[PDB]
């Protein structure tokens, strides 16, 4: 179908390890979006054809206003493009680094509209294991929105790949190469509670094999301006037996999360 002769490119909108993504126009319906080019030798070199398979997939069958559409592909001898929903106003990631930290108000909005997207996707039994701040973007409302499906799998499962970047969203188990299952979604969803209201990851270090020490035995300290409600709330989700971190719709009901977001369930 598709090609790329069908589009203009503009201005680039953002760099990943395999990932060089950019604004575009198809040119006959005028219709803006985002173009995610990947270069097939690095895919071949680095073995990594299924992930992008799993990402088409999954994030084309999904429906959900939280989550980011893939509406398809194409290729050409050197490269593979994907076709995505344009997001205006850009990643939590730059939104952090201009505010250094969020209110009360801001994160537990946030940690809502995660819990239903996610939610949504457990029902189907699709976990994402990827869930950090360059990988969630912002829609044209300011709402949240889940993408980047490239590590997604169905549950339960071992784990395949090389880990190539940060360790500081990742569960225990996850890690120690153990078998995971939906419970590691909700670990990252008390990592990154934590990251709004600080500032910075609760285990966070200089090296890797110290942030790998601090993860698998759990060391994380609260700063004194961290209320009680968020405490409770962060200390439930990083549990390191899986089996007794919450479910979603305890998430979504938590008092801290009911008097302080400004959206329903
Ligand atoms: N649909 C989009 N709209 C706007 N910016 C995007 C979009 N998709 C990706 N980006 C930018 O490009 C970056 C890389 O995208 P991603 O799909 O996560 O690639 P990779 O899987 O290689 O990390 C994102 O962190 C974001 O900054
Ligand atoms: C759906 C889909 O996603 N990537 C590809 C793909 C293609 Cl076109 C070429 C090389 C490697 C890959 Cl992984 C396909 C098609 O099998
Ligand atoms: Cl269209
Ligand atoms: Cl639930
Ligand atoms: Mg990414
Ligand atoms: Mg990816």
């Amino acid at each position: 179908q598709w090609a790329l002769e069908d589009f203009e490119i503009g201005r680039p909108l953002g760099k990943g390890k395999f990932g060089n993504v950019y604004l575009a126009r198809e040119k006959q319906s005028k219709f803006i979006l985002a173009l995610k080019v990947l270069f097939k030798a690095q895919l071949e070199k680095a073995g990594v054809e299924h992930q992008l398979r799993r990402e088409v997939e999954i994030q084309s069958h999904l429906r959900h206003p939280n989550i980011l559409r893939l509406y398809g592909y194409f290729h050409d001898a050197t490269r593979v493009y994907l076709i995505l929903e344009y997001a205006p106003l850009g990643t939590v990631y730059r939104e952090l680094q201009k505010l250094s930290k969020f209110d009360e108000q801001r994160t537990a909005t946030y940690i809502t509209e995660l819990a239903n997207a996610l939610s949504y996707c457990h029902s189907k039994r699709v976990i994402h294991r990827d869930i950090k701040p360059e990988n969630l973007l912002l829609g044209s409302a300011g709402e949240l929105k889940i993408a980047d499906f490239g590590w997604s799998v169905h549950a339960p499962s071992s784990r395949r790949t090389t880990l190539a970047g940060t360790l500081d969203y990742l569960p225990p188990e996850m890690i120690e190469g153990r078998m995971h299952d939906e419970k590691v979604d909700l670990w990252s969803l008390g990592v990154l509670c934590y990251e709004f209201l600080v500032g910075k990851p609760p285990f966070e270090a200089n090296t890797y094999q110290e942030t790998y020490k601090r993860i698998s035995r759990v060391e994380f300290t609260f700063p004194d301006f961290v209320t009680e409600g968020a405490r409770d709330l962060i200390s439930r989700l990083l549990k390191h037996n899986p089996s007794q971190r919450p479910m979603l719709r305890e998430v979504l009901e938590h008092p801290w999360i009911t008097a302080n977001s400004s959206k329903p369930s």
